[PDB]
């Protein structure tokens, strides 16, 4: 049965509010979270991460920051459409909403604006270099099977120790969480553990993308891989995960309802902004651009939605770019919103289950005219080699970095403590002073989940290696494009 | 009367909508509107325009941009309060809300996001150095009387009254005033009156010469549009049933929201660029305060932030910020409701947080220890006087544009390429296409025989220079210069 009382979670992890609670309380506690996420810096980082184009000397261009907001109005309009429609249909009342309609909307807009929240510098580049430079360094492969005779892994602790052990499955565990570092699941590490933003659950729900874990290793479940495409969460986070599904009413595996919403947008502004951006980046002609467009759609009729959108939007230009943008723009949501505004509503079951193996916009009109737009930006905007270039630049930038702090990693647990303990350590300076480098946040929430393991048990060093990795990986995810690449040349010394 | 449904105008100066349209049909414009704003180039200049501190390698300190969210939020939660107040007082419905509630707090919060959205690039120094540069090349003071003997305009023709009015709208270039010159004649984005009318901050001409308006004071304290919108602002006024200098009852709500962000982010930002410790900015705030009580607002906010605290500077700054709002946004959001008459006749000469309230009092030392200890430090200063030149120097590069005929500059017009002016040329091909556009279309509609026309020609001239300038970055200022002084 369908109830988003039950959904729409307004309690807290810690200092949790309790107790009955008025429409306009209720508002209030999910009105506090914009104002949480508005003023974090996290948010404030992305006017610095780059969005498929460089950070050039005139804003023109759309970085991390500007598109999300972009998202959020797309995903504002989602829910808002998925609103009206059931107002109409009556069911407002009958699924528990009559009274969560500003919360619902707030929520999908907060989580559109922390999408790409978690994100590294240099995006999915950042991602390579990171899960590439822990598995030349860990090689989670070799610990699939039974213990190799020859395991590649660089850590004495997690190599798999040919004794019968429980533990060889929590070095597996260990080694497959660290080298698959992804930037959703870095989110749900960073609103909680790292920002300590303290946020409704519900909140948390809707930026919970995907429900793999990090560790996983095996073929996915076939009714479960949509939703497990990627990974979704840390064997850091694996506990508040736990608190998080049985606080929003999800099996192991379920994903939080209003995601589906959060992600449509996403899906939709993707494309059409970086198109934007690239003829005023001048690689070709508004013109240039729906030529290319005609030739990728091929099957032409003349009433399908090229027609209704792109080839609409051309006529509306001539008697030019901006007015092109901002129809086709128009043209786009104007079609695409109803559609997955309906897809919701009509597969809400499964989606309040959080078990649809589907996405809003599917495969087979609306995801085809995505795909377009999509299709004409790999062919001719990712591919152009300014873009390139810096996408190569970005994973060399990290490799290094990386390197840089491998010192620190490259060191016993008792050495590493001293370390944690006493500031200035004697025999290791550099190793010091590198660890000062360490953002004062991530530094914290390293030595908190130490702190919280049993000194006793032999898993212990296991955890402390795992941690120590994971504040490594938060320091830098942490970073703008331009920081770390600036840190990157202070620490190769050329400034 | 108070009818909210009259202030609340959804139609538009072009391609307008027109007959009854659903509280859904209207919502829906409203937030039209909301993705036209949000998706201008425009917005999105303001991640590079600077906010009290330099850009920094780090997006730790916050933008032009950045602050206009935080500015955004504030003003929702105004607006939210002054609907869930007039509920509970049932006035909803007679003030004629009932229907507009979603438009009323969007208008808001698309009014608060387009606040500083006309700002020049080096702001409040970078007004400075266009008037100042305008100033010398004019000198507005010697129009203020009788035709001087030795009149100090550079320009010979600068109808003895159409001069004073050109000479003064040039030499008063403001943010909010060119914000509603890109709004419309700019950007082109064609919003609905309503919106145009929340970011009509005030009701002074730019020409205006003869100091301060009594009855009028406040809402004419800074000028809010120029001659070449006198035409549409006059269309606002009677769209949005304005007296002349009369506001937008909504502009008060957003105007509010901006009062309060305005200082504590900074001050945030300041301990974070280590200027001091949070522990040394609460020493200040206690010796600004002075007159100390145990149950003022200074311990409700500050002294209350400050216990909640013992990351420490996180948690100072999110309940400080917390505190602040709590107390602040109901008083600004009952002032409005109470001063309603006179806000929705756009009359009111008073701020929704000025005259003796604590709450002005709160906002006054923050601003206070911001300008004792973060708006004198050298770094912002020097940042500030650099500026300044970018910007003089910048607006000289482009002096011989100016310095021309109109024979002879309208030829450049025509001809993109012109025989014996080159380096003009050049220059004016350095102009964007839009601000460039907006001139011609200006020009073209007036009457080629009338003898006002070269005058007009020239006013326009300026504004389009003033346009290119005013529409850079900071960082695409300085690039400019750098480059056009031949650094790179
Ligand atoms: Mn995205
Ligand atoms: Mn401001």
């Amino acid at each position: 049965q369908i109830d988003f009382r039950k959904k729409i979670n307004w309690h807290r992890r810690y200092r949790s509010p309790q107790g009955v609670k008025t429409e306009h309380e209720i508002l209030r506690i999910f009105e506090s979270d914009r104002g949480r996420i508005i003023n974090s810096p996290a948010i404030r980082r992305l006017q610095q991460k780059t969005q498929v184009f460089p950070l050039e000397r005139n804003a023109a261009v759309r970085t991390r920051l500007t598109h999300s907001m972009e998202v959020q109005q797309v995903g504002r309009y989602i829910a808002k459409e998925i609103l009206s429609r059931l107002k109409e249909l009556k069911l407002l009342e009958a699924y528990g909403l009559d009274e969560l309609t500003g919360p619902f909307e707030s929520i999908v807009e907060m989580s559109c604006l922390m999408h790409d929240i978690g994100n590294p510098p240099f995006g999915h580049f950042g991602e390579a270099a990171i899960n590439d430079w822990f598995r030349q360094r860990l090689h989670p492969e070799d610990a699939e099977s039974q213990p190799l005779t020859d395991d590649r892994c660089s850590v004495a602790a997690l190599r798999l120790r040919d004794g019968e052990e429980p533990l060889n499955e929590l070095r597996r565990k260990i080694r497959q969480d660290l080298c698959h570092f992804e930037g959703n699941a870095q989110g749900i590490r960073l609103v909680h553990t790292l920002m300590r933003m303290n946020l409704t659950w519900a909140q948390v729900g809707g930026i919970l993308k995907y429900t793999r874990p990090a560790w996983w290793r095996g073929e996915t479940p076939e009714t479960h891989h949509y939703l497990m495409k990627k990974p979704g969460y840390y064997l850091s986070e694996e506990a508040y995960i736990a608190r998080l599904r049985k606080e929003l009413n999800l099996a192991l595996y379920s994903r939080f309802p209003l995601t589906w919403i959060m992600e449509a947008a996403d899906d939709i502004s993707y494309c059409v902004a970086d198109l934007e951006d690239a003829v005023e980046k001048r690689i070709f002609t508004v013109e240039q651009l729906y030529h290319h467009l005609h030739e990728a759609w091929g099957q032409h009729e003349k009433g399908s939605l090229f027609s209704l959108v792109v080839e609409n939007a051309w006529e509306k230009s001539r008697s030019t770019e901006d007015q092109f943008f901002m129809y086709l723009r128009v043209n786009t949501l104007n079609k695409l919103v109803p559609y997955a505004a309906q897809r919701f509503i009509d597969n809400l079951p499964a989606i309040f289950a959080g078990t649809f193996n589907h996405a809003l916009l599917e495969d087979a009109e609306c995801s085809d005219l995505l795909k377009l737009y999509k299709n004409v930006a790999v062919k001719h905007v990712f591919s152009h080699p300014d873009v390139e270039r810096l996408e190569l630049q970005g994973y060399r930038v990290i490799s290094g970095l990386l390197e840089i702090y491998r010192p620190l990693l490259s060191l016993s647990l008792s050495d590493f403590t001293e370390l944690v303990e006493k500031e200035r350590v004697k025999r290791f300076p550099i190793e010091s002073r590198l660890f000062h480098k360490l953002s004062t946040r991530h530094r914290l929430a390293y030595v908190e989940a130490v702190s919280k393991l049993p000194s006793d048990s032999p898993e212990f060093p296991l955890w402390e290696y795992y941690y120590r990795c994971r504040l490594l990986q938060d320091y830098i995810s942490g970073m703008t494009d331009l920081y770390a690449w600036d840190e990157y040349r202070r620490l190769m010394a050329v400034e």
